[PDB]
């Protein structure tokens, strides 16, 4: 099964045929891309808030308009999928979802209300793909650049009525029914420790400092509980690379930051009339970002290495979280940088998948975001910024769907790409819940 | 080759598996969708400004979130393509294109500057797919709901340095080098009369009232010239349906409106804080619409009928023009209505294509637009409006990328879907120029 080796403009963009991305007929290539054989492994790459606009903006800046993302754009089978949520009261569609509802959708196969994790509109728990993979004996990995308590990684191991219920404190207030001291299954963090994924890497060290209000580990901090339960704790790249094995007997838990991990690129925030009043911006690498802090690609590579030891197979979810966060903050450079960051992780995954031959790789987003690419001379009512691209040309980005604090998500259907066995199930129009069934079927989970 | 019969949510959106659009594995279906055999005909449906957001907004309103457009969403092979233009002076990419540059891209295979029609950045003419089809003996059709002088339909038959050069008057001022009395090929309208497509249907009657400044038909109106050249003039649905044949000896020219044809649905314009201050809107059919005015689907159906008589095959471009125009005017109902209107035309095309077996059908857009679907309680800086959907729920649309007069286009890559021989060439990431080469190859044009 081939990956798109190169879909960059083939020559001089000015001359006829120079902008082409295809060098010949693709029919044969696609035929060789189709297989219904069972998938032994599944790697799901999620670009939080990475809609088509985000991909295009990032490509334009980093690779040029005629450029090509060796990871993100390399997936041969493409399609568009819907991700609408539900109104808790009415049960009718809520056109603009959040991370909680969307993550729950692909991880459980049931739509839900914004803010919910692993539960439906009746607050009934729903088993997640990870829990199912684990039950079947497959290795499991949950990786993200955000706090491990954030919606996307949380949805795989937690079932709470509200995403805000990070640890003991918040749960007692926001999710009384889930609160341990009130007979519930516990907070997101507690349920995370319970679910026991073989590999869990990301940020969110902060919440682990809290103490359990009940249970066998009452009074101890969630960090202590983790150690008492056999988890291997890692806080930096050096130690991460030192891990030789990860399994149910010795699960890996890597906390590389108190909150969200560091952003790759720094840049000023978009401003009112920023494209006409202020100069064009050139993103600059974040000095904070460290050799001590592993990149998403490094975490992804280590995860695959450890998970691949399991002869039965594995399920791994990787998330480029800050694309969304930076989009909210109207920061082009941060947003774009995180997309480039995710691209590297996709490459690592695709490399392994190409060699393995029985791995389904999927790259998609939870929902669309605010950012739009607009004309250089645009006078918009929101936040704008001009950027110096790899093409030596200026690109203007606009965020104009909110006044308020952050920029809002949008309900537009978006790209979903895949490679490997059962990838055909992402072509055409599908729903986010279909992804659950596709992954479940590919893995032969029964 | 199968069309997606039904990709609507299969059941109760509230229950697990109820939101699914798939009922089983799609591998076999896709295999049966792949063919490299020659295409005898090609029908290209263009939704002007119909990016993924536009499709989703229209679906949500008209068919419900879990709905399914029997035309637009029915195409099995999907992908995303780039449509950036070029800066005339530098030759570097211009991330946000207009209709002229984008239409020229798919019709000639060469990138160009915004505003150009059938010419590159050196103002050199390049043969269009229509001209090539005609040269090879194939029947040709150019259909649009806009003025026939508008960029999209014009790009197929005209070569001018500026899209503004509608007729004699504008050309002498804006396109001196193209002006007939100055030795040029003439205005868009004159070149259209020129090009002599077998079938041309749309609006733009107004410009035909002008008089040629030179040539064999000097002093006569372009209307008179058309008649003197053998064109069959039609101004209404009744007369249109009366046409039994259309060919080079008796070409059809249907002018159904002075300017752009009537919009399908009426609704108020979006306003500042429209979603919170004003009530939810329910679109209403335009009384002006007319049994006397043929719909896009009717024009499409008649076109296919006449064009299908040509044993050699045919090329037909159909354009839902007002999607873009209404998007500019920040009018959700007009925009959505035109998307529904286009969907009907796609259904007619797909129906014929399914029966014929050797027809390549492509549905895409020239560029992305401004509209975004946002949360109900959103406080945005631009124009917003709440709409009562088929789901009995509220959807809010936002236009916030411009302050002046019309909302701007956006550079986001967008959906391209196809069905039939050679459709595989639209899957994955491609460029708008690739479409030219795909159509050329499919038709075996040499
Ligand atoms: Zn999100
Ligand atoms: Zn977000
Ligand atoms: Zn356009
Ligand atoms: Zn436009």
């Amino acid at each position: 099964m081939p990956v798109l080796e190169n879909r960059a403009a083939q020559g001089d963009i000015t001359a006829p045929g120079g902008a082409r991305r295809l060098t010949g007929d693709q029919t044969a290539a696609l035929r060789d891309s189709l297989s219904d054989k069972p998938a032994k492994n599944i790697i799901l790459l999620i670009g939080n808030g990475m809609g088509d606009s985000e991909i295009t903006a990032a490509r334009n800046y980093a690779e040029g308009a005629g450029g090509f993302f060796k990871g993100i754009d390399a997936l041969p089978l493409t399609g568009q999928y819907t991700h609408y949520a539900l109104n808790k009261k009415t049960g009718k569609p809520d056109y603009v979802t959040d991370s909680a509802a969307s993550a729950t959708a692909w991880s459980t196969g049931v739509k839900t209300y914004n803010g919910a994790l692993g539960v439906d509109i009746h607050e009934k728990d729903h088993p997640t793909i990870l829990e199912m993979a684990k039950a079947a004996g497959l290795a499991t990995g949950n990786v993200s650049t955000a706090e491990l308590q954030d919606a996307t990684p949380a949805a795989l191991v937690a079932h709470v009525t509200s995403r805000k219920c990070y640890g003991p404190s918040a749960t007692s207030e926001k999710c009384p029914g889930n609160a341990l001291e009130k007979g519930g299954k516990g907070s997101i963090t507690e349920q995370l420790l319970n679910a026991r994924a073989d590999v869990t890497l990301g940020g969110g060290a902060k919440t682990f400092a809290e103490t359990a209000t009940a249970g066998e580990w009452q009074g101890k901090t969630l960090r202590e509980q983790a150690q008492a339960r056999g988890y291997q704790l890692v806080s930096d790249a050096a130690s991460l690379n030192s891990v030789t094995e990860a399994n149910q007997q010795k699960p890996l838990l890597g906390l590389f930051a108190d909150g969200n991990m560091p952003v790759r690129w720094l840049g000023p925030k978009a401003t009112y009339h920023g494209n006409i009043d202020k100069p064009a911006v050139t993103c600059t690498p974040n000095p904070q970002r460290n050799d001590s802090v592993p990149t998403l690609a490094q975490m992804t590579d280590k995860a695959i290495e450890l998970l691949s030891k399991n002869e039965k197979g594995f399920f791994l979810q990787v998330e480029g979280a800050s694309i969304d966060k930076q989009d909210h903050a109207a920061n082009p450079c941060g947003q774009i940088g995180e997309t480039v960051d995710l691209d590297e992780a996709v490459q690592r995954a695709l490399e392994f998948a190409k060699k393995e031959g029985n791995t389904l790789v999927i790259v998609t987003a939870d929902h669309a975001h605010a950012s739009q690419i607009v004309a250089p001379d645009t006078k918009a009512p929101g936040l704008t910024q001009a950027l110096n691209t790899k093409d030596g040309a200026v690109m203007v980005m606009s965020y104009g769907n909110s006044e308020e604090d952050s920029q809002e998500h949008t309900g537009s259907q978006l790209r979903i790409a895949a490679y490997g066995p059962h990838a055909a199930n992402v072509v055409g129009l599908t729903d986010q819940t279909d992804l659950f069934y596709t992954m479940k079927a590919a893995l032969g989970l029964k």
